[PDB]
């Protein structure tokens, strides 16, 4: 599925990351449109053979099981196969185990050089929340 802007952040809102650890909405919209362009079946494949899954781009290599990463952890216990449904609840739960490990968003690369002090607040700029 892809998402229009307004119902992300609608859907992100409920489902409790506005203002998660200190990140205001416009954060992870902005994430979100950067590492996917909103789609929910974004698969990018790594240099390192990890692969990226999702709304957020969650990485195998730490966070899900894709059966194909040799070495890696599974620490949000799922199958990367659950970051692809048209359903963004297990994007957002494990984006909260990651943005909670130390790193704030600084996890997510395209937030770094994309959205990090930028005005991301005009990502819901007009959105009925
Ligand atoms: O900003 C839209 C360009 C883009 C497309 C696919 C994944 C991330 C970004
Ligand atoms: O108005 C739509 C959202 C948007 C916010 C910031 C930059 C480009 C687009
Ligand atoms: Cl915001
Ligand atoms: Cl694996
Ligand atoms: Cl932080
Ligand atoms: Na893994």
């Amino acid at each position: 599925k892809v998402f229009g802007r307004c119902e992300l952040a609608a859907a992100m809102k409920r489902h409790g990351l506005d203002n998660y650890r200190g990140y205001s909405l416009g954060n992870w919209v902005c994430a979100a449109k950067f590492e996917s362009n909103f789609n929910t079946q974004a698969t990018n494949r790594n240099t390192d053979g990890s692969t990226d899954y999702g709304i957020l781009q969650i990485n195998s290599r730490w966070w899900c099981n894709d059966g194909r990463t040799p070495g890696s952890r599974n620490l949000c216990n799922i199958p990367c196969s659950a970051l692809l449904s048209s359903d963004i609840t297990a994007s957002v739960n494990c984006a909260k185990k990651i943005v909670s490990d130390g790193n704030g968003m600084n996890a997510w690369v395209a937030w770094r050089n994309r959205c990090k002090g930028t005005d991301v607040q005009a990502w819901i700029r007009g959105c009925r929340l």
